[PDB]
Order: C-alpha cells, then structure tokens, then sequence
C-alpha cells in the first residue's frame, strides 16, 4: 500500500514516515514530505472539493477513522483521484499517538 504516518499529537499533524508506495505514488521523495502535513494539503490544487478538505481536517482534529475521495495532484502536477483512508493509531493509554493515512490512485483509465 501508499502511505504516510502522522503524529497525531502535533499542529498540523506532521510526517513522521512515508513508505516508498507513497513516494511513487506522489513524486516526492521522503525527504520531501517529512514533517509536511499528513492530511498532504501541499498536494492539493485550485479544483479540490473545499468541502473535502474539510472534512478531512475534522477527521484529523477528531482522531477518529474516516475514508474519502479526493483530487490531488502529483509533483510534476499529474491530476490524481485519490481514495484517502485515515486511520488513528493508540497507545497503552489507549491514546492517539498517529495516523497511519493510506492513498490509492482511484482514476478511472
């Protein structure tokens, strides 16, 4: 699978690993997405759904799971229709530490 883990328990919710599936995914290189977003708002463009990314956003602020369909576009610009999956990760403390987020190219051929 593509994806990244973000930490739960900071603004923003920051990259702590991509996996090499996302990297190709994308066109960034790990090095380029760490510390950036998990919700990957520097992939989106003009004509992503605002309401969208929305909703994203509240997934995060709630640590909660939650699946949606978004467009977002590679670095060399590429359109992308992506499905996004954000799953919470807990600790001992049943605590949400991160997010493991997993994108998949649902752009019909």
């Amino acid at each position: 699978t593509n994806f990244v883990l973000g930490n739960a328990q900071i603004v923003d919710w920051p990259i702590v690993y991509s996996n090499d599936g996302f990297c190709k995914l994308s066109g960034y290189h790990r090095a380029e997405v760490m510390q950036k977003s998990s919700t990957c708002s520097f992939m989106y463009g003009e004509l992503t759904d605002k309401d969208t990314i929305e909703k994203v956003r509240q997934t995060f602020e709630n640590y909660e799971m939650n699946s949606f369909e978004i467009l977002m576009y590679k670095k060399n610009r590429t359109p992308v229709w992506f499905f996004v999956k954000i799953a919470p990760i807990r600790n001992e403390q049943d605590k949400v530490v991160l997010f493991l987020c997993t994108f998949s190219d649902i752009t019909a051929f």
